[PDB]
């Protein structure tokens, strides 16, 4: 059970209910109290904004305003802003970057991931089942009831539930979205070319578990769509959509080649230094002056990106210049 | 004095002389003897084809064959095949690569340097001048007369000296090229900001002794052109270009950045192993089975690419199972 909005308009229930929309608006995904009685008084809310990112149309997401006890969190540019310093509690939120991945974690058990250009997943802890809306559906591990549209009535047009939860008053109405690969044919060969490494023996072992065949459309019409440049990122997107997906399950995999989507882990090595290989499965408990090693957060798991190997001499990790110090002073 | 083949169309000369054309044929760059007397009767001759790569009709070479004394060598999909083993005489050619350039050398002194996508540059020994007649003109360190187009005779027509040099009796008779940005303004914004980093500080050291603006423009161009996908790879050529073209003078630049062109060297390194550093330099004398480390060619240069980083136990590279071992049993 994890919102999955990644690419072009690709959902995923909790429940487990795969969906499409595009629409260049500003929607909440998570909500509390659903506007009602506030049990928890917390009203936690995430929300996005939509560009028209490809000249086909399709637009993807671009930032993401997070609203925390009149906390708010901005997400542009790969550089995490903050707007907003209440002089009352404290801090309830952890931003930290894990691979190609940047995690923010709230004290309520509301965990983020950004993979700071497109993509994001969002998983919600038990305690909090039902009582939650937004455009993931409720929290009850039932794939019928996960439409509702602000009004507790569940309504088969997609469009009309993607279309009840937008925020400007005075914004345009999201419209069913185009064919990608048949308004450019002439990037198909290419694009099945480069997403049928999904189908390929490689991922042999989630092929056996789960159907890619949903996920595997969905890279041809990523491919297909991305034209206006840059089209490399989008079908690394889409192939790690799937890759994380797979991973959740539990059976780690391996899927990078140095002919697709290559790493530079290489690059944060100094001179003279090579404590950087990056880590398919994903990293174990690490240690760091913020986070020693008997300290941990479980709830995270391996995903993917760049890792310090750091010498078993001065193994903690600084987080501040982005190397392995003995300790922080 | 180097050909300097690579993108779409863009030729420097021995002697210094910048043109462009593009065509669907069969071309030859080095002949001997020019179809006269056989002064050493060797008939060196590199000839390469051009296929219609990209949308925009801009064709960039794929095979490259080379001749020499009735042995053939045949390069595509990034492997190298020999067709002809003559019985007599031996092998007079050595097939290396390094870094992301494929590299073959002959006795005669001719050597050629592949990055085995697009690219090519071809230098001659001062033992040839003169008596050399191709594409690339003749190599007499003098752009006045680099124009002899199979009769010894210079024509101010550039398509007609690239036309003169077809192979195939029956070939399509090359054009001038279109404007690959007015064909595809949408991406003339996204084409500029990738291509700025040349002028940029980085590259100041070169901005400060050769003058870049055709190089730039030649960026422009070909990210305008590459829009079938794949554009990456385009941008990467063309930057390497420049790159080869201010290493050659002899001052070294750093330009990679793990945004942009980013290697995955860490990908040959195997379990527990970290011996792959990127060298921007260029890597010197190394030290192999086949080339001990007495031994070295030092008519090559720095060039760029991902090498081994061998322990001071077991130096020597193997090239046969791509790692360091002390000695090829
Ligand atoms: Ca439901
Ligand atoms: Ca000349």
């Amino acid at each position: 059970a994890t919102c999955a909005v990644y690419g072009d308009g690709h959902y995923l229930t909790f429940d487990g209910q795969s969906y499409s929309f595009n629409g260049d608006c500003e929607y909440t995904l998570v909500q509390n109290h659903c506007g009602g009685k506030d049990s928890t008084q917390d009203s936690f809310r995430v929300v996005t904004e939509n560009v028209p990112c490809g000249t086909t149309g399709t637009t993807c997401s671009k930032a993401i305003k997070i609203f925390l006890g009149g906390f708010e969190l901005k997400l542009s540019h790969g550089k995490v802003e903050v707007i907003g310093t209440d002089e009352s509690q404290e801090v309830p939120y952890t931003i930290q970057q894990m691979g190609i991945y940047l995690v923010v974690d709230t004290d309520i058990g509301l965990v983020l991931l950004w993979d700071k250009k497109t993509s994001i997943f969002i998983n919600l802890s038990p305690e909090f089942k039902g009582r939650v809306c937004g455009l993931c559906g409720n929290f009850d591990d039932i794939a019928v009831n996960d439409f509702a549209t602000r009004s507790r009535s569940v309504v088969g047009d997609v469009l009309e539930f993607g279309n009840s939860w937008k925020l400007s008053p005075s914004c345009p109405d999201a419209l069913a979205p185009k064919d990608p690969c048949t308004a450019n044919p002439f990037r198909k060969s290419w694009a099945q070319k480069q997403c049928s490494i999904l189908h390929g023996p490689t991922f042999a072992a989630c092929h056996a578990h789960v159907e890619p065949a949903r996920y595997y459309e969905a890279c041809v019409n990523d491919a297909c769509a991305c034209d206006s440049g840059g089209d490399c990122e989008c079908f690394c997107t889409a192939v790690a959509a799937y890759a994380q997906a797979c991973h959740e399950v539990g059976l780690c995999v391996s899927w990078r080649t140095p002919s697709i989507c290559p790493l530079f882990c290489d690059y944060y090595n100094p001179e003279g230094q090579c404590e950087w290989h990056y880590q398919p499965c994903g990293v174990p408990c690490l240690r760091t002056c913020r986070n020693p090693r008997g300290d941990c957060l479980r709830d995270v798991w391996g995903l993917e990106g760049c890792y310090p190997k750091c010498p078993p001499e001065a193994p903690i990790f600084d987080e501040d210049k982005m190397q392995c110090v003995a300790t922080c002073p």
